[PDB]
């Protein structure tokens, strides 16, 4: 990180502050917590995505996420998720500290811009399960799993997207919360990393079908879509919701059983119809696992036991940390100085 020339430019409403490698800043959009850019790395001669955070550490609430952001980015080394090509700041210390910017790999579109064959099916599922089975051996949760953060490019190898990381966005009929597992969506427990598979599930449905599996008006309509396809739940289930509420709303709802999902899904290759079957549980303890999914006879073409790997363990006790700005600002300095690039 021997101190790059830094130049300036305007491009979304603020002024970017990059060193001279990259070129041909141009607006992406949005991404997670600031807006993104395309550019140019002469150094690398790769396509970026330049995303600046917007006031990273204007709260505790920044801080500690501005830092959670760059922890998992740096820790995420697979070629199925998206990671951290660079990591600057135009600061000469920590005392001057005040903007973090964060490079990737720019990706051609994502599976919203790509769909409306079973062969094509199989390999972006295959590679989501992969990117997952990575993330959730670190004891990551993606939680927001849906197209718009499945970034795909031109031979369709795709990287996972804002993993790890408001009510009115939620609310109604909206793309923001179709892909969402029953138990996250209405707050049932306290959930585990199958929140990622039940979207998984919601994801490769609407691949095969071209629409959307349970597009919901709101967060009733959308139960109730949910449980006609999968039935309502057991006694079993039941005990396991711990909101006393959710439970007694669950309860009011006539009961209905699991439909045949080789009728909801005609034409489908049957080992698709039994691993959306697998996928689509509604108890979270019984739904298949990334692992146990990639074994499954769908992949059969991809599947190759020593080329899924797992990650390194990641330590994440800070998230149960109370600090102060400067304190979490400090740490994420820290990070950012001691970044080394990718070979
Ligand atoms: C929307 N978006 C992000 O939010 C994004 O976040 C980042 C994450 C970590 C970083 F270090 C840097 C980031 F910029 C990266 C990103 C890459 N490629 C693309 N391609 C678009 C995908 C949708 O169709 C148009 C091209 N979009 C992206």
């Amino acid at each position: 990180q021997e101190r790059p020339t830094f130049y300036r430019q305007e491009l979304n409403k603020t002024i970017w502050e990059v060193p001279e490698r990259y070129q041909n800043l141009s607006p992406v959009g949005s991404g997670a917590y600031g807006s993104v850019c395309a550019a140019f790395d002469t150094k690398t001669g790769l396509r970026v995505a330049v995303k600046k955070l917007s006031k990273p550490f204007q709260s505790i609430i920044h801080a500690k996420r501005t830092y959670r952001e760059l922890r998992l980015l740096k820790h995420m080394k697979h070629e199925n998720v998206i990671g951290l090509l660079d990591v600057f700041t135009p600061a000469r210390s920590l005392e001057e500290f005040n903007d973090v910017y964060l490079v990737t790999h720019l990706m051609g579109a994502d599976l919203n811009n790509i769909v409306k064959t079973d062969d094509h099916v199989q390999f972006l599922i295959y590679q989501i399960l992969r990117g997952l089975k990575y993330i959730h051996s670190a004891d990551i949760i993606h939680r927001d799993l849906k197209p718009s953060n499945l970034a795909v490019n031109e031979d369709c190898e795709l990287k996972i997207l804002d993993f790890g990381l408001t009510d009115d966005e939620m609310t109604g009929y909206v793309a923001t919360r179709w892909y969402r597992a029953p138990e996250i969506m209405l707050n049932w427990m306290h959930y585990n990393q199958t929140v990622d598979i039940w979207s998984v599930g919601c994801i490769m449905a609407e691949l095969l079908t071209g629409r959307t599996l349970f597009p919901g008006t709101d967060h009733i309509d959308q139960l109730k879509l949910i449980l006609r396809l999968v039935g309502t739940p057991g006694a079993e289930l039941l005990k396991k919701i711990s909101s006393e509420s959710a439970r007694n709303y669950i309860q009011s709802l006539t009961q209905m059983p699991k439909m045949n999902f080789a009728n909801v899904f005609i034409g489908a290759n049957p080992l698709a119809v039994d691993l959306l079957e697998k996928m689509l549980v509604l108890d979270s303890d019984k739904r298949i696992t990334a692992a146990q999914a990639l074994a499954h006879a769908y992949f059969a073409q991809y599947h190759d036991p020593d080329d899924e790997p797992v990650a390194d363990p990641y330590d994440q006790s800070f998230e149960s940390r109370d600090l102060l700005i400067d304190e979490w600002k400090s740490l994420t300095y820290d990070e950012v100085i001691s970044f080394v690039p990718p070979p």
